[PDB]
């Protein structure tokens, strides 16, 4: 449970008038893209973020494959039967892999990837006035 996490969601929050679930959706870009470059096997990553505990968790999916080329982010058919049977060619696989405790980081790095987030919210928005 890291509160540093949350506190600086509610400071982006607050500075964005942005809602804290958006927020999170950029952190875990963060970590994710962090992530798969300790694998540097280009795998498709995705990390979860708890608000209510304040901790987030990474995760990596695959794709089903039937001639998996590069299974650092295509999934055999015949694997993910053996992850979950109701997986069919065009699907996508779960499964949890180590992650990195926020601590190991500085707040002040994410809001680098904070700032580019809303930078390019600045050319649209969704709701305009």
């Amino acid at each position: 449970m890291n509160k540093e996490i949350l506190a600086v969601v509610e400071a982006v929050s607050n500075e964005k008038a942005l809602p804290r679930e958006k927020i999170f959706e950029a952190l875990e870009s963060a970590l994710a893209t962090a992530t798969k470059k300790k694998y540097e096997q280009e795998i498709d990553v995705r990390v979860q973020i708890d608000r209510k505990s304040g901790d987030f968790d990474t995760f990596r999916r695959w794709l089903v494959v039937d001639e998996v080329t590069q299974p650092t982010k295509e999934i055999t058919l015949e694997a993910a039967r053996y992850e979950d049977e109701s997986l069919n060619l065009g699907d996508y696989v779960e499964d949890q892999i180590e992650s990195v405790t926020f601590d190991r980081i500085t707040t002040q790095t994410a809001k680098q990837v904070i700032v580019q987030k809303v930078r390019e919210a600045e050319r649209a928005m969704l709701v305009p006035r």
